[PDB]
């Protein structure tokens, strides 16, 4: 992998691995958002680190309100993934990053995600707007004219999310991470999460239907001792439903999401 | 990756992953026994299988090579962003049934940094009865091994081939209640042999995981977990730190797994 000629984005190849893949020999979408994640982490260390010694020094981080992908081909068992990511400042608000999904023998765009990422302090896991002195520290990282992985007035990715209201049609209860579950951190996985919401689809949809499109939006996170229940209803050729990742005793909302399917 | 120059051993390099790597910002256990699977794959497709390493043989009879036991040596876990070289090759066992053997080792240095070994055993895939390998079989796999011995443990009455006793009721440590979702499935809907693994060390102490490095586990599979299956892991201290294992399925308690680990002091 490597920065490109301006140092303004980062590119890397990845092999699609035996175990990577679901019952159609083609990457599952947390392999994908895996993916994501390690082209994300190899971005950061090639300029240089994502915290400067101004938000270690504040005890700041950077964690993730929202995650929107979407795939027209999943790369098959064997294929080469070309993937290209970037970061802009959100000005306060936070900031974003995209990617561009590609196979490196056609050239062809084979998928696309944003995500929005929002500054909290460690301990207290306190909110906060982006101060002018730590977003003038990554300016230099970023392209300074917009580039949007999704460019249209209109796009998915912006779309408010409502609240799933009880009875759900379908349910998959008592959900537990394992260790394999958690980062480097001991902090559950981003993707792990994208892995529960989909456990409530039913298999009779998974099993005739390719995931287009899902959206999902981080509220709470789950400790390594929680219990989850992922809930699900259908919203909807297509097939859309909407979401909720709540803790299995109190029902504390972690995440809510939508997920667009579309007839194999 | 590639075939050696014998065209009797495969080799692949890995760099290791973000996401691949637990506390001490080293591989898992996990992260490389699915490497150890991925090599696998890749030295089958190319000696020139299209399933797993089966011959037409084989898919006329229904027949597929399924684990008995797997056992890993860790010496030293690659870090993040560390290159790690693994090289594969198979042994035929007479009619028991097949070895499958891996060695790690630093890309930088070349110093060997683990071990690994298998035993493989043929399987009518509709009825699940276990089958001695013939003669016709044996005979196809034979021009893609190595026809003297080369094993990974060559150490006479090694920690590799250690009978594995049944745990007793009750145990020290349990974690109970451990479902599979989709991401533990493999491309035939059946579990990972990784998961096993994962779930056999989810009832070991986090005490014991934050103060200790995983360096030998030996995995017997007895038994299959269907995706609407529920186990419980089991844990018992036999002692270093040394502990006897077993998965069960959560209602009937029928035995899916067993197993033994050693752990080293930080
Ligand atoms: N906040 C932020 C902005 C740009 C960039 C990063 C962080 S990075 O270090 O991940 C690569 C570029
Ligand atoms: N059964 C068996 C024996 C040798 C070899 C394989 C299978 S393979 O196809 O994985 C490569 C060598």
């Amino acid at each position: 992998g490597s920065l490109t000629e301006d140092g303004l984005s980062y590119k890397e190849k990845f092999v699609v691995r035996s175990y990577e893949v679901g019952s159609n020999k083609t990457a599952t979408v947390e392999t994908i958002a895996n993916l994501l994640q390690e082209v994300g982490c190899n971005h950061a260390q090639s300029v240089g680190f994502a915290t400067t010694t101004t938000m270690r020094k504040l005890h700041l981080i950077w964690v993730t309100a929202r995650m929107h992908i979407e795939i027209y081909k999943y790369p098959a068992w064997g294929d080469v993934v070309e993937i290209e990511t970037w970061c802009q400042s959100e000005g306060r608000i936070g900031t974003r990053r995209d990617w561009i999904l590609k196979d490196s023998v056609t050239g062809e765009v084979t998928g696309r995600a944003t995500s929005k990422w929002v500054m909290m302090n460690q301990d207290t896991r306190r909110l906060q707007k982006v101060s002018d002195d730590v977003r003038d520290e990554y300016l230099v990282f970023c392209p300074q004219e917009p580039r949007l992985a999704f460019p249209e007035e209109n796009n998915r990715s912006l779309k408010k999310i409502p609240k799933l209201e009880d009875p759900a049609q379908y349910s998959m209860i008592g959900l537990k991470p394992r260790r394999a579950d958690l980062d480097m951190n001991q902090h559950v996985n981003n993707v792990t999460y994208i892995g529960w919401v989909l456990e409530s689809i039913p298999q009779e949809i998974v099993d005739t239907h390719e995931l287009q499109v899902i959206t999902l939006d981080y509220r709470r996170e789950c400790q390594q001792d929680d219990v989850v229940d992922s809930l699900t209803t259908t919203t909807s050729n297509d097939s859309q439903f909407l979401h909720l990742l709540r803790l299995s005793g109190d029902g504390q909302e972690i995440n809510r999401g939508t997920t667009l399917w579309r007839k194999k």
